[PDB]
């Protein structure tokens, strides 16, 4: 009855945020009690954002510019977020001191050299009032939220006149091993790349280039040989992280073979694209790509339009 979808790619690649989107669009929005729940989550959020750059600031012995704030921040590593509550008084102007203090953002615009959320920027401009004690995150605050996933989590939903069921799983390599079981009756895959991880490391390894890794597993899924009779979507995620990483950064240092003009983020996204496309070993089989952002609700609502439409063609049965 319900065909079987697949969303992979590698780990803080962006499914889980898909899966909000497409559950926000075609199915139930977020309800009052969603949005309570979700507070404490951007504020341990938050809290391991701001432990994880003081941390990185440590061992990058960068100086800083504030000598109160190292008190606070001594008082931030400190904090454990496994007996979390929400967040106190003395907590959010330390935050508001360390975010602020120009030392500790030059080292989180040095952030390649560390793991970081790509949400750190959003919730430190948010600031006072998700901190504030009158809390009622918009749908923004809860997308841009960050929960590693892990384990098999089928996703049931239907479209306006099919039903299509989506399967969530984690990225991250030690748990890729449990993909075995989900690859049992594909009707078509969803692939999802970070247009911005060409410049950051993996997280379970400090040396291997995110995007030669994406690449490394898409090769591999499209070598299943029992995939023949699935279609594959490869979703171009993160397109507006990656229009200020090229900005910012030279893409030929991370992949040198891109000799394009700098500074073209359409250039570096077709570049990737091509890049992408070309691991296929038979030329006979049709990838289908879209740039998107998952951040962005009409991105998404404009990319499933079509690739609905593209599925059903796909199975006429
Ligand atoms: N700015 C931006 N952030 C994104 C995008 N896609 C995902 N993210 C963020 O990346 C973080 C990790 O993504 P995640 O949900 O773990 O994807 P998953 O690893 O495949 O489950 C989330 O907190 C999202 O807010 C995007 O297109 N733009
Ligand atoms: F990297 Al994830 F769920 F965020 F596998
Ligand atoms: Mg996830």
């Amino acid at each position: 009855r319900e065909l079987k979808l697949l969303l992979l790619g590698t780990g803080e690649s962006g499914k889980s945020t898909f899966i909000k989107q497409m559950r926000i669009i075609h199915g139930s929005g977020y309800s009052d009690e969603d949005k309570r729940g979700f507070t404490k989550l951007v504020y341990q959020n938050i809290f391991t954002a701001m432990q994880a750059m003081i941390r990185a600031m440590d061992t990058l012995k960068i100086p800083y510019k504030y000598e109160h704030n190292k008190a606070h921040a001594q008082l931030v590593r400190e904090v454990d977020v496994e007996k979390v509550s929400a967040f106190e008084n003395p907590y959010v102007d330390a935050i508001k001191s360390l975010w602020n203090d120009p030392g500790i953002q030059e080292c989180y615009d040095r952030r390649r050299e560390y793991q970081l959320s790509d949400s750190t920027k959003y919730y430190l401009n948010d600031l006072d009032r998700v901190a504030d004690p009158a809390y009622l995150p918009t749908q923004q605050d809860v997308l841009r939220v960050r929960v590693p996933t892990t384990g098999i989590i089928e996703y049931p939903f239907d479209l306006q006149s099919v039903i299509f069921r989506m399967v969530d799983v984690g990225g991250q390599r030690s748990e890729r091993r449990k993909w075995i079981h989900c690859f049992e009756n594909v009707t078509s895959i969803m692939f999802l790349v970070a247009l911005s991880e060409y410049d950051q490391v993996l997280v379970e390894s400090d040396n291997e280039n995110r995007m030669e890794e994406s690449k490394a597993l898409f090769r591999t899924i499209i070598t299943y040989p029992w995939f023949q009779n699935s279609s594959v979507i490869l979703f171009l995620n993160k397109k507006d992280l990656l229009e200020e990483k090229i900005m910012y950064s030279h893409l030929v240092d991370y992949f040198p073979e891109y000799d394009g003009p700098q500074r073209d983020a359409q250039a570096a996204r077709e570049f990737i694209l091509k890049m992408f496309v070309d691991l296929n070993p038979d030329s006979d089989k049709i990838i289908y790509s879209h740039f998107t952002c998952a951040t962005d609700t009409e991105n998404i609502r404009f990319v499933f339009a079509a690739v609905k439409d593209t599925i059903l063609q796909l199975n006429l049965k």
